[PDB]
């Protein structure tokens, strides 16, 4: 059936949609070349519509059939509760758009009568209604990124989907305990979420080294949500009842999925009818589980049907990363190709053909992949890193445009081992920081789902518990990453490394004149410099 | 062992402590005799300290083995998990005490860096130390009663010991899954707070008419958390260890046993040695759930000892009631004395001794009772109640000095069926919120171990949804209830039920008169007035 169907009404916004990166003298000391920089708006939400749009053809076979049995002997393991209203509520994130009924998430925090009877209500309904299709409302993402000429340009706005409020803190009562405990037992070691980027690191070197002859490969799906049929929805709904649950939630978790997850209608910010959907929700408390499943389900599956041999894979919702052993150059190719005919049988067409690596420092799943370097006594130290582009334009938008989220000091912390993060963004940042005396104000930070309030003073012990004391001494990067990362300096117009180092000792010689926690910054965040 | 030794350190207060009630005239006109009410304060935590400090000898018999042994069949089909650092910080309460490490709840709640990386520190020291004493505080707490003169007059205040906030969040983390669902399935029915107080009184109620001649006993322990053993405390973790819990979990449960549940130093608000403890302390999160598995393990027992027949038990902390099939007068007398006798070789003496009652409406547990009125149709309504000294006693306080937390507002609502809570609680505080346009303003209010924000105009909806429509048009009331509500009346100073439904007939007509949800809280709320 058709991913989605629409009515003409178009997808608009709910405020100011900022496209342009506003010339600033801040962001233009670590970023010159700044029409490059640009961010999603409504604006090209037909164009996301048009790429999201078809017909969804599924075959199955015994392949796909075998390990959804046997994923479903796994999740008959599993024990389950229902959350309370109150638990519900204290674990809504605290930005999360308020309800069309009257109340917001802070209401919903802090346990008021009018969001506590309004979500009790909604419960009933949820009990008593199996079959009314759930509101949904349809927005396009305004999400910053860098020019890539070699291709489209500008990327179109993602469309986000998601039901009010309510039911939202209802998704909670009834699926927050399945969905944080099912995929880990269902997929073990393949359940990507459950790694820090150290433990992924290590996930994928001990798995790489294991092999004979490793080879690995990244499987990217076209518009992953958008290739979900129903059949997948329910196959999902099949395996959540698996699960030993309170009798309430299996009600419940019927009727979301036939109320809301398999689909329903579209309305716009401003409550007209934009369409139907008919595929996955990005918005749901499911996506990220129901994702990781389905994936998990026909690559498994796929792998089978390509005789990959002692194939090992690592899933992050629709994010794949395949490691096995290799039969040969055309033997691997073929097999892939194979791999690549099953996915499409199973609904799930790559979007860019997948390739057989046989580096493993080039295999990127989830915006990243491994690379190498020393710790002090000269001792290989692998850890994670990405490509700069992104994580440099999003900086370099947030100097120039205050922002509630604070995106550089989550990427500070998640790639702390990094040249690029310890060179520029640190220096850059704390030389901020230390101008504006804000070195102790705390900042909201969004990392790993949870907002924190993060005080910059803490970075070392935060870089200390999540990567260890080697984050602070790694050297002699490899020669892959440093080009990667010298490149994009060039095509962003950010100074060259040596400007960075020369900088950074400034900025340690000012932190370490003030001792204390500051004085702590400047001897390990900086280290480095000297 | 002795439940406490002491070093003569004084347990002293960290503020304010107010104990006699001010002569106001807005709490004049609910209360006259303003004399009889009074909190408790640090000044009386010697005479507490007497009464707590005891030797404990526990005669532990087949009875108490044959029904432990059954506990931990059952506890043994329990599967629980570990919350996460951030899962534990969101369901922190919004106004718990302070850290001593520089972060306090709120801090918490909003995964500050320093609240996060603290409570990491602490969670790590549990697992790899398990056997340092952990620090609590010890504190006297500041509650409001009414004088009883046909005793002590003045109840000292008690004592309530509890671990730094950053150990506290850790105990969610090891055990906020086990305390919420081991109890329930261990002990079935018999668990006291899965019930609402509508649900309770069925449970009571079907409970007591499903014997030919039913008797029924309240037991009372006399300073129940000074009785608990070392030995009841380690029972309780073996029975969360027969659980299937994770590695981590299972290490910080023995961990915070063996170093802060066992037992441990008391430390007063000046930093001071006050002694150590050997008992239950008052303020951990298992002192809940502990105090129900032991007092059922013993009741149960005790009931065996004593050969009643056909027992149904409802246990909640400390609080217990038993209902059986009478054997006779004097058999049941004979009976229970040996009940008690075998409560007192467990370790849990009686404050007042037990006595055997049939009539249902005079069984007193968790400070109330079942009682009987009619509704609309005339058909027989069964609700909680209980005496209205304590809740006017406070209901007056709150009304004189403002308060944080508005227990008359939780009153209105857990006893919202009740003739004292509809005829005085409502009229008095609605007249007040009318006169000062508050009407809309929420209010703070504690109920069942959560903070909720409660606009007034919301209570219909409210006790609608847990109670019921009957709540509005309960009528003749039972003569033992309403002699009980005349003859506190008297007690306090407070003027007669004829007084107020002459106030409420007012507090309706301004009701009305406003219309929207306001018309709705005089319609429904004071239709008795009518
Ligand atoms: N602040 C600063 N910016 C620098 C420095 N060196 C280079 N840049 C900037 O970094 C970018 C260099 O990128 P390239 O494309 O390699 O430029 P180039 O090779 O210097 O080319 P020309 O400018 O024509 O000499 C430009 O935006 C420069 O302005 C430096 O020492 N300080
Ligand atoms: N506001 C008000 N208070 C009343 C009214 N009737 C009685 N009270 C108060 O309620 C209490 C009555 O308690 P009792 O001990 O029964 O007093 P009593 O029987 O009236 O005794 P006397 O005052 O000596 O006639 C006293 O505090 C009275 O002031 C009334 O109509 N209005
Ligand atoms: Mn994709
Ligand atoms: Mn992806
Ligand atoms: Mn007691
Ligand atoms: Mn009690």
């Amino acid at each position: 059936s058709m991913s989605y169907t629409w009515t003409g009404a178009l997808i608009t916004p709910c405020a100011a949609e900022e496209s342009k990166l506003p010339i600033n003298a801040l962001s233009n000391s670590l970023l010159r070349h700044h029409n490059m920089v640009y961010a999603t708006t409504s604006r090209s939400a037909g164009l996301r519509q048009k790429k999201v749009t078809f017909d969804r053809l599924q075959v199955l076979d015994d392949h796909y059939r075998d390990v959804l049995k046997e994923m479903k002997a796994k999740a008959s393991t599993v024990k389950a509760k229902l959350l309370s209203v109150e638990e519900a509520c204290k674990l809504t994130p605290p930005h999360s758009a308020k309800s069309k009924f009257g109340y917001g998430a802070k209401d919903v925090r802090n346990l008021s009568s009018k969001a506590v009877n309004h979500i009790h209500s909604v419960w009933k309904d949820l009990l008593e209604d199996t079959v009314t299709p759930i509101d949904t409302t349809i927005m396009a993402k305004n999400e910053v990124f860098c020019v890539q000429p070699e291709k489209g340009g500008r990327k179109p706005a993602r469309l986000i989907v998601f039901p009010d409020l309510g039911v939202r803190v209802c998704e909670k009562m009834a699926l927050y305990d399945v969905v944080s405990t099912l995929p880990q037992v269902v997929m073990g070691s393949s359940y990507g979420f459950q790694y820090s980027p150290g433990q992924r690191v290590e996930f994928l070197v001990n798995t790489w080294k294991s092999k004979k002859n490793p080879m690995g490969f990244s499987y990217d799906t076209r518009c992953f949500d958008s290739t979900v049929t129903e059949n997948d929805i329910r196959v999902e709904e099949s395996i959540y009842q698996c699960c030993d649950l309170a009798p309430e939630a299996r009600q419940a978790i019927k009727s979301l999925t036939e109320r809301l997850y398999i689909g329903g209608p579209l309305t716009n910010s401003k409550g007209q009818n934009c369409g139907y959907r008919r595929c996955r929700a990005s918005g749901v408390l499911t996506t990220s589980c129901g994702n990781t499943l389905t994936c998990y389900l026909k690559a498994s599956a796929a792998c089978r049907a390509a005789k990959l041999q002692d194939c090992t894979m690592l899933v992050n919702g629709d994010d794949l990363v395949v490691i096995c052993e290799s039969a040969g150059t055309q033997e691997d190719a073929a097999s892939l190709r194979v791999f690549t005919e099953a996915m499409t049988r199973y609904s799930a067409p790559p979007g860019d053909p997948p390739q057989p690596e046989y580096d493993l420092e080039l295999i990127t799943s989830c915006s990243s992949n491994v690379s190498v370097a020393h710790d002090a006594s000269g001792k290989r130290v692998y850890y994670l890193t990405r490509d700069p582009t992104t994580p440099l334009a999003r900086a370099a938008w947030e100097t120039a445009r205050h922002t509630p989220v604070n995106s550089w000091l989550g990427n500070i912390i998640m790639y702390a081992p990094t040249l690029w993060a310890r060179m520029i963004l640190m220096t850059h940042f704390f030389s901020i920081l230390l101008a504006q005396e804000q070195l102790e104000k705390a900042l909201d930070c969004q990392i790993y789902g949870a907002c924190y309030s993060i005080e910059p003073l803490d970075l070392p012990q935060i870089i200390e518990r999540l990567h260890g004391l080697s984050a602070f001494s790694l050297h002699s990067y490899s020669p892959g990453e440093i080009n990667r990362v010298a490149s994009c300096l060039r095509k962003l117009g950010v100074p060259p490394l040596r400007v960075w180092r020369h900088r950074a000792r400034s900025v340690r010689a000012r932190l370490l004149s003030q001792g204390g926690r500051a004085a702590t910054c400047g001897k390990y965040l900086f280290n480095w410099a000297v």
